[PDB]
């Protein structure tokens, strides 16, 4: 009842955020058990940032070059290593607030909560999707580097994103917690364009079903379509393909509303071809693609 | 595009959420120091909910009738009283997770973060605004009663909202933490309609400032207006009149952009009278009214 972008409660992640400093370079780190994870960019001086050789830079550091602060408490670094684009600092104290967790790599279209932090202090939380072009449309200022994205299932935090940089278009790029970038980006201060982005079809459909559950129904029609014919139109409008697995995941929303998946596809097809002609859906003038089927079911049921 | 609804980190509030049960009637409570605050509706049986005599129902209760639980841990109630529409249950344990806090009563237009909870268990966090008709366009399912809204300013949590009920239109009504309703609503299970809503002028102005900051300024014109003349026009388009306080909270955005508040008012006045004429602001044909001047500075700066 009502429909908004809803994040996971952030408390389990807040207790893990720390500040990491190397020289004067500073950013956010994630403290789990006796390891702090942060972007390896922190080992760069100003001059290093443009074109770093990270293996070279790291070999020139020792443990005592790293200042880790949890609030006003300094954590002594007793080991360091690098895993792809993520620096791992072993410290001499276990974080008592460490939740149950895993590191996962998400797929385009999947959503997650971001805890934006500055100087190791959490500032805000919101929901994001990994775009098909592997950027995120985040809300991040200077100093947000190392902020994390996550999902919570029961008591377990699945970390899926660590923030590195803003691109010239104002979208954002980062890695998983194993230090591999999402997308064709590199951890260097040079201008980087992303590939052309597409709309997340299965998510638009999920959001149309949310609209129906909340009584907003003007866009339904009685056409139907084959999956293939819908996919031909979607592709033409820079929408991702809809797979049979996607059709399957929409099953519960289809059953709840009595609207067959391919009928909702026919509705979306007409929205693409005819536009919304000044009308809104769930208060939006645009087709929203950053709610997954799971997101809709959790917020509606 | 650019701005999104961002919530405060919810951890400081998560540690205060409990469950309160009286018979089978169950909802969420807020545990601060040695007091649990919750909606007094919890003392209603099914047959009471339509037209409760709360003084009568409470006289029949003792401390022993209240089950307060932090997860599955019972907190023993040692005192009880009622202040307006909130029940205050004194318990024998001071919450060690109590943050620095205060209770505040907000005005229409002001935004806050909501921590939606079910059975004392946080489920999600999102931002929303108090509408001029004293409702909120929340996202709440059955069992959300007693969920709270808040702002965090320098490690102090300002609690501003406790959720009570959904109205027939799907919008939401509740009290401050002293148990006084926002708007003309009462805590009984009868259809109550909200008064006709209006657009939050001070927030639309904040959003025009946001647009200017980001270089989108086609709508600035060569005119000005008095506040009174503006207010008279605004009401003709179902926009809220501005208060002196509203003028004052636009001060920082005015200073940052060099655009006088009354000049921006004259700009909005022309938009109201003449329409958008095909143009967009921050990528949208709709003027956003749920971002406060404070929200804009937070996200821009
Ligand atoms: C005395 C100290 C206070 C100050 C010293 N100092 C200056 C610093 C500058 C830094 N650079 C960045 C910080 C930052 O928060 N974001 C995120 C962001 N998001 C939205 N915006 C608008 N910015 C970045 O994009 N960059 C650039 C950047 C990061 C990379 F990881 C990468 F690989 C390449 C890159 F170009 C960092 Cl990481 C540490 C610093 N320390
Ligand atoms: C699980 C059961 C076995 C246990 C029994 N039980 C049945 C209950 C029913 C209850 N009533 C409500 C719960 C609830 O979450 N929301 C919020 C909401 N938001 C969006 N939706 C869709 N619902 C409500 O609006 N009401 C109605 C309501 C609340 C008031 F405080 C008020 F003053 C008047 C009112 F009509 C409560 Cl409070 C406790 C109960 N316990």
């Amino acid at each position: 009842s009502g429909f908004r972008k809803m994040a996971f409660p952030s408390g389990k992640v807040e207790g893990c955020m720390v500040q990491v400093t190397c020289g004067t370079t500073t950013l956010n780190g994630l403290w789990l058990d006796d390891v702090v994870y942060c972007p390896r960019h922190v080992i760069c001086t100003s001059e290093d940032m443009l074109n770093p050789n990270y293996e070279d830079l790291l070999i020139r550091k020792s443990n005592h070059n790293f200042l880790v602060q949890a609030g006003n408490v300094q954590l002594r670094v007793i080991g360091h290593s690098m895993q792809n684009c993520v620096l791992k600092l072993k410290v001499d104290t276990a974080n008592p607030k460490t939740p149950k967790y895993k590191f996962v790599r998400i797929q385009p279209g999947q959503t997650f909560s971001v805890l934006a932090c500055y100087n190791g202090s959490p500032s805000g939380v919101y929901q994001c999707a990994m775009r098909p072009n592997f950027t995120i449309k985040g809300s991040f200022l200077n100093g947000s580097c190392g902020s994390v994205g996550f999902n919570i299932d029961y008591d377990c935090v699945s970390f899926c994103y660590m923030h590195h940089m803003e691109l010239p278009t104002g979208v954002h790029a980062g890695t998983d917690l194993e230090g591999n970038f999402y997308g064709p980006f590199v951890d260097r201060q040079t201008a980087q364009a992303a590939g052309t982005d597409t709309t997340i079809t299965v998510n638009v459909l999920a959001w149309l079903y949310a609209a129906v559950i909340n009584g907003d129904r003007w866009f339904l029609n009685r056409f139907t379509t084959t999956l293939n014919d819908f996919n031909l139109v979607a592709m033409k409008y820079n929408y991702e393909p809809l797979t049979q697995d996607h059709v399957d995941i929409l099953g519960p929303l289809s059953a709840q509303t009595g609207i067959a998946v391919l009928d909702m596809c026919a509705s979306l097809k007409e929205l693409l071809q005819n536009g919304m002609n000044g009308r809104t859906i769930l208060g939006s003038a645009l087709l929203e693609d950053e709610f997954t089927p799971f997101d809709v079911v959790r917020q509606c049921s």
